[PDB]
């Protein structure tokens, strides 16, 4: 059997590049090496209050731009969270083995709290721990994250090596695969800010689904820095505007920063912008269009996440299974 | 309609006299008042740390128990919490609706299980449309939470929920042995403070003889909560046995010392307690009855939880699964 890939990513707000570069590529690229299983958090996403209708549409979009991204149901599982229960099963019990101060210490925790101060709820505290259930149900060994879910992914490797120090090899330590380009995709009017999926600015975005001719204009737009001669160089604490440029740049090529910087030689932003807005543009559309091939189908949508929730189901039971078995449960009929 | 009554039996600590002749024994009374559902809360459990084999068995000597006592699996439902996921899937749903701060308000190194139990009961409630919960009196804020939640969530979705009340009254008065001023609680650490429900008569006897009394001269068998507690609560505890009143004990132990009066109480104590232990070693020991009750229990409750969930997950908007 192949090691197992995990990863999700919430029903709520609009994904962007930054979480195409930063989970979803590695996800797609994935599918043949690995046994992968890609989920749709949307029990996740409702640590944020989302309105009802939003989230059922968003996620069926998110299942939808998977599809549309490349994720394969014939070679990936793919599956909403709430549809197996073991998710929040597993992470009840997890609680037990996760300690208050590991929670309180959370980076997303408090930004998630400064942000939404009117509903800092147990949900969003809880986050991580329903995190590591996620991954731990199936005895995963990588999970393509962005840079931001670093610190959730190394609780749930504590997590893991805590449980099994008492009960045995339950689960796999988990490994994170974090990408070298696109991992921290920067907003494009603040580039010291990591580019968010629900920002209240959308100039700072690139949205997967945004309509590609208002992409270009939000490409010129985004602040470089004022070097005299501009320099088309990667240098995030001096030049993060144009540093961020050629990340994503780099990212939608598969160019490398030295070819880049070398191809940019005697250039300046316009010529940088220029193919930055050339290669996202092209991406988003050929992925805007295989997105409503696949999102208008809702027989489609339907076969993929009752068969992803029927595969996932079967790995994530043999694991609550275990872990039952290990705390002392009665076990179920 | 007939309302529905939910309690969660902590699997750890044998019952006690207290327990039974307090409360069990008049529920056991009120299973065709009520639609009575009696959880073995193992989820709740693990917020302490504790043996896996104890808590396996710890389970099943709560399931024979309360069974011993007379709850009938016909009646009533009665099942092992970790065996509907609903109480899990719920949990997590409320946390989203729960303030952190109403969580603190109930440090590093206290597990989120213990931070955040007092969710999963207000799920575990809030699943069966409960109307009444006969909560402890540490838990009368854990029930203002689950009435807080509850409402927070029908004011956004719809009445979604019932509110749930405690269930005020109350039905016999057991002291502690060597404290008659504290309630007999089966989590205490002095086990001679308690007569647990699986004592043998000799042990009754030993514990009972050691219960305080006091230095009255001479020794006068008559009720006095002030001034002779240990007395008084002999006399309740043989009254709560025999049924007899107060005043007529009182008659019947008019120039008699104490030690008759503990010795009476030890003999109405065990010949309580056998009938109960019988039916219990029974139950106990026969694994397929007991998987039968699980099982039957389990799927009564489910079918009720997986109701109210998906009434739940179609307010907040989640996709439905696909069966
Ligand atoms: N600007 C950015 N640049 C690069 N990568 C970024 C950027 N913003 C976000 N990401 C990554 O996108 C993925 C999905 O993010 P979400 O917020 O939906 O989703 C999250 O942040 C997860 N907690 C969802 C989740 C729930 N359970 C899991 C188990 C394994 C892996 C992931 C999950 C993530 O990989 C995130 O790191
Ligand atoms: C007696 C009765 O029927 N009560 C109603 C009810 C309803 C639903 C679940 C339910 O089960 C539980 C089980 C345990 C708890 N619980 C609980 O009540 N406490 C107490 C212990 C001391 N007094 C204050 C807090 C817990 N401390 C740690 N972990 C827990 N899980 C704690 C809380 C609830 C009980
Ligand atoms: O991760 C988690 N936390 C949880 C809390 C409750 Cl009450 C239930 C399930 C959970 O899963």
């Amino acid at each position: 059997t192949k090691p197992i890939v995990f990863s999700g990513a919430q029903p709520s707000g609009e994904l962007t590049i930054g979480n195409y570069m930063g989970a979803l590529r590695q996800w797609v690229n994935m599918q043949d090496d690995y046994h992968c299983i890609y989920c749709i958090v949307d029990q996740h996403a409702i640590t944020v209050r989302q309105d009802a209708q939003k989230l059922r549409k968003a996620t069926l979009d998110t299942l939808a731009l998977y599809l549309a991204c490349g994720i394969d149901p014939e070679k990936s599982t793919i599956f909403v969270q709430s549809h197996v229960p073991e998710h929040a099963q597993l992470g009840w019990a997890l609680n037990c083995y996760t300690y208050f101060g590991e929670l309180s210490r959370m980076t997303q925790f408090k930004d998630k709290s400064a942000r939404y101060a009117e509903n800092i709820n147990a949900g969003l505290f809880d986050y991580p721990v329903l995190m590591a259930a996620d991954i731990l149900l199936y005895q995963t060994n990588l999970v393509p994250v962005g840079e931001d879910q670093k610190q959730h992914l190394e609780l749930s490797r504590d997590i893991a090596q805590r449980f099994n120090a008492l009960y045995g090899e339950i689960f796999k330590v988990p490994e994170p695969f974090i990408p070298k380009s696109g991992a921290r995709v920067m907003s494009l009017l603040e580039p010291t800010k990591k580019m968010s999926k629900s920002d209240d600015n959308r100039n700072n975005v690139i949205g997967l689904l945004e309509d590609p001719k208002s992409v270009v204009k939000k490409i010129k737009r985004a602040v470089t820095d004022s070097d005299e001669p501009p320099v088309v160089r990667y240098d995030v604490q001096n030049k993060a505007g144009v540093s961020n440029l050629l990340d994503i740049l780099s990212a939608v090529t598969g160019q490398s920063i030295p070819e880049l910087e070398k191809q940019f030689e005697g250039k300046m932003y316009g010529h940088l912008k220029g193919e930055v807005a050339d290669a996202v543009s092209g991406m988003l559309t050929e992925l805007q269009e295989r997105y409503h091939r696949f999102r208008n189908d809702e027989a489609f949508l339907q076969q993929v996440m009752k068969d992803g929730a029927e595969k996932a189901s079967a790995h994530a039971s043999r694991t609550l299974k275990a872990v039952y078995e290990a705390i002392g449960f009665v076990a179920k009929r």
